[PDB]
């Protein structure tokens, strides 16, 4: 299959225990393009960074799945993870 | 057949793990409207979200269920859900 | 040859395997008018959904059958199934 | 017929899975009045809440089964469920 | 005739498929008062509830075999049916 | 015979024991084409995977099936099963 | 000679035994049009798929044998053996 | 059902979890009215708040379940989450 | 006739179904006094506690069945049992 | 005879109840070549290995069969035992 | 039967799931007098508190049970249990 | 008969159920002697100990299997009960 | 039948259960050489070591299996326990 | 059975939870005599005291556990611990 499911794996594995909260919290939040699902609270709130990664594959693409972990990342401050997330992506 | 079963889970997936006992353990207690019958405790206090929907859209009605989950999650405080449950539901 | 005798399939095959027995230990003691047998536990304690609706049409008419059925399955808390009963049935 | 099988499955439906085992338990030791036999072993650790009220109402008649399932349950603490039997079965 | 037939009848009928077995089973040892047979082994193991109570009305009389069905079902726990044939046979 | 048998399989074999859970439990209420029966809830929930797709087929007809599959698929969020059973079953 | 019972046969041969008691169930209560008998209920709950196939063509016409298991097996839910029996009856 | 099952639940979510440490270890020495049990070390030192209220309404009835909440409050020094309690209990 | 038939099974619906098993297994291979049969092992691995006890009458006799049963039943740890036959056939 | 038949038992044998129904449901489905039947779905879904081994040896003959049951078993994955029937059957 | 196996209960629950495992750990080791079994290791290291009641009463009779559990009580320290268990079974 | 049957017991009851299935997994990879079957693995992967030690002694003989037995022991790696093999079935 | 089968169980038997996960997780998406199968999603995510390896066995080869488990541990960082893998495999 | 499963316990009882890591962590690396194996890093990272003494008294035996357990308990540090264990363990 593809391999956008690892590189946001590499970029959710860097994250401190503390941010990766702070990275769920923003996605329950955050602008989605039409036609696609919304994590319930619930499961969002314990999942850890291997069940996050596989969730946001399932419910969203490779392609929107890896730009939505970017605009996520860098809209929360943190540029270099998001850097090598398009870097990764991209080519 | 009607749609309510949706909104309920819609609702009742948003709760975490901790709420999710405090509603099961409201729904104990709840006042009911006469003709309408209580669900025991043995299989109350292990259903997930998916056997209470289904079973409180069993037990009550439709327009019932959708009503009782509403003044519960208002009862213990969440207006948000309440208030999409209202949203999903009236219309 | 009247209907109720499928009236009464449609709502003894949406139990789950666990309320069907309850349903069948319901049975048992439920009140009956006069001049109506009641069914042996030998052979009520192991029939499946089918046999039971064969013996409850068998033993009670078509009215008093469905009567019956709706009065154990409300008296047990599924009104959903029995408010479809008593829909198909009366009219 | 008489009601008493049913007022004990409201009782044995209102308790915990693993309280139930509990019940089983100690319904091995609890004495009994002359003439009346005692439930094998190998049986009464696989039932579940309805072969158990059916088996209970069976060995031990309406009133001695009700009377034994309230002490059973008085002794194990719970006091709420023995309360609302006894007030069942007394009137 | 006499109706004692039919009273051992509803008796059996009352009894699961283990309990049938039971109680065949302690037919072969249940003692036995002078000038009555034992039914052999051979057929005593494979006959239902009708069979078994026709041969049961045939070696024994009506009021024996009426007596010693209830002293057997008394003797495995059973008296629930126990008692109704008592009520049903002396009177 | 018609291949997406296996196509929805391929579908129904990639959900976690948890979302297949939710997945029968939508198929009780998601709307139905006139014709078309719907899958009696006492079996419906107790099915696992290969039985669900067997009946899949069975009750709706090939394309149907595969279209009413993808439509509940969406609707719960995997957006990733449902492009894939799309493509499979479209060419 | 007519070739409608082999249609029958292969209609009733592909499905599984559950469904096929459900099948005969139905038979008992299928609206009949007049001067066609209807089979009775002491040899219809014990015959398998080949007399049962027989005893319609017997029963009924080819014609009217093969539409009668068509209406019948669009009843039940299963319009994928419906759909076969008509192609293969009508030319 | 009484109220006086949510009365303790509201006072046992405004007590800090270092505090209900303390509450649980008192309520294993708190001194008891006749006729009433006791409940285990076991059970006890792990329920947190929504299994211990459930419990202190389960082995104690409403009104004595309040009272012995309230008198544990009281002896442990929290005065004003104990009047609360009284003032939600007695009208 | 011996009442050695009724005790073995006294003990032999004590035990689970666990330990029936061990309990079968074990009588494979458990040594025997010259003179006796071994049961076989294509019916002893398959019937029930009512067949064991029979059979293990029929194959041995009174006094020597129950003894090779309580030496098994001692053997496979369970003294209780064992000591309770004991006290059954000797006196 | 050939020994064909035993070749196809070795490879029904060393796969899990669960997979063993997969087997199955896509003996449902596999394109078959042509003047070959298709086993019917009645009798399919409940033979166990030693049955279907019969069945497939019946219905296609030996090389015919030994080459369905390889590829059947390389389209569902296992690739261990495909290889042990390839092996076994050309030489 | 003997209160024994209630007064075991009552030591077995009173302490934490922690030291449980420890219980049955030193059980594994504890000298033994001769003519009594030991508890295989397989089920030993998995059953809860009421399984472990009902086996120690079984393999172990009323006394040496008691006198076993109070041993290995005082031989991991905990003296008030101990204390306990004499107290309800000496007198 | 020989009592190799049942050394092996104690061997593979004193064993927890993790260890049991890794005591299964080696039994399918092993190194055998010349003339001796290996079991398949569709029965192997799911019988309890009981069974395990039936067809063990069934397709090995007693002294075979007790050393195929202690071989794979010292293979995962525990010497205890290994030993203890070692010394029941030689001496 | 091939040694390796135990080498990949002292390879992923020596790792942690929170790398066990992405073990798992890198399996979904590790390319595969033209002719193997991926192991589906629903029961990748919830199976254990030795299940793991079982499967890994049986849908890849041997040698196949050894390599891509030694890929898959190389590529996620672990290279202690991939060279332990090849050193084991090659030789 | 032998008392060297207690000493063991005395000795990794007294261990604080950030030296019990230590220990384990040694465990990984010690040299071991030939003939024994090497725990699992699976395992021995997650047990606790209990798990971690009958994993040591069951992988090695009785003397060779407790030496073993004295060297790493000698090699980090610790000496009056190792003091206890031999002082224990030799007389």
């Amino acid at each position: 299959m593809g391999r956008a499911r690892d590189a946001i794996l590499d970029a959710l594995e860097n994250l401190t225990a503390e941010e990766l909260k702070k990275f769920k919290l923003k996605l329950l939040s955050v602008p989605l393009r039409e036609g696609y699902g919304r994590i319930p609270r619930g499961a969002l709130l314990s999942m850890d960074a291997l069940d996050l990664t596989d969730k946001l594959v399932s419910f969203y693409l490779e392609t929107y799945g890896a730009e939505l972990t970017a605009n996520v990342l860098r809209d929360m401050g943190l540029q270099e993870m998001a850097g090598q997330l398009q870097a990764a992506t991209h080519q």
